[PDB]
């Protein structure tokens, strides 16, 4: 008996195999989940990296960016669910920033038109898909997103730090809404890790900061952390999906070894 048997949960956000959504993905099928899986713009190739997945799972186009793949989002679920059938859970894992508001780019030196495609990706379209998916969503039901802590600034982080605050008060509104369905909404804030897109801007004076953040974090938290072990993460994000935090919404679990409970 798995954690999410015979649960259906809409899991968005894989690109490539080092995705956090793709082990979030993993860990819940393998707790018994059935799936439902968006991408964009690679169909083709991101279906390849599905087929790693341990059960099969369909695939649907979703760009949050445009109002008719959201118009006909909920349908185009139910069609591949089954009518009848609603969705238990919905995971966000969808962030972008352009390069001018992020690494070694001077704060001030990214234009308005950058930081707001950054904020309609990370923070907006969470709203957007609860907007599409609630009204096909059971009670009892769990949307989920992803976070990194922004309550303090940092280095390199830049921008994507302040769209990262946005979403988590988009969250709070979002838990209103959800609620009149019976719906909970929640973050994971997570410590670092190397997806594919920050193991860019790493390598791509704001690289070693980064190192710098990495190696603080670790020594800070209590049970250590491992940037290069995304399974914690996912484990989380699959107790939030389940029904053994039922009396949590509108908040965030900290998956971060327990680092920013520690100053020093
Ligand atoms: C899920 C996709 S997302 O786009 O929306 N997203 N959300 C959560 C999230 C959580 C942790 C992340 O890892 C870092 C690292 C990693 N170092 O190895 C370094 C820094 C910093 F501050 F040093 F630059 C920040 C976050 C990345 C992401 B995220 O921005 O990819």
């Amino acid at each position: 008996t798995g954690l999410l048997d015979g649960k259906r949960i809409l899991v968005s956000g894989i690109i490539t195999d080092s995705s956090i959504a793709f082990h979030i993905a993993r860990v819940a099928q393998e707790q018994g989940a059935q799936l439902v899986l968006t991408g964009f713009d690679r169909l083709r190739l991101i279906q390849r990296i599905t087929d790693r997945l341990p059960a099969k799972a369909p695939l649907l186009e979703l760009d949050v960016q445009n109002e008719e793949h959201l118009a006909s989002l909920a349908g185009r679920v139910t069609e591949a669910i089954g009518a009848g059938n609603k969705l238990d859970g919905v995971v966000h894992s969808i962030g972008f920033m352009p390069q001018t508001g992020m690494g070694i780019n001077p704060f001030f030196d990214a234009p308005y038109a950058d930081v707001s495609k950054g904020i309609h990706i990370s923070a907006y379209s969470y709203a957007s898909m609860a907007k599409a998916l609630l009204p096909i969503m059971n009670p009892g039901g769990s949307i989920v997103g992803m976070d990194f802590d922004p309550s303090r600034a940092m280095p390199a982080y830049n921008w994507m730090t302040v769209a990262k605050s946005a979403l988590e008060s988009v969250n709070r509104f979002v838990a209103r809404e959800a609620g009149k369905y019976g719906v909970r909404s929640n973050l994971v804030a997570a410590g670092p890790i190397r997806t594919l897109a920050m193991s860019a801007i790493v390598g791509g004076e704001a690289g070693a900061q980064i190192q710098l953040l990495e190696e603080g974090w670790d020594q800070r938290a209590p049970i250590g952390w491992n940037m290069k072990d995304a399974t914690p993460v996912a484990k989380t994000v699959c107790a939030l999906l389940s029904d053994w935090l039922p009396a949590t919404t509108g908040d965030i679990i900290y998956a971060d070894g327990g680092a920013h409970t520690q100053l020093l």
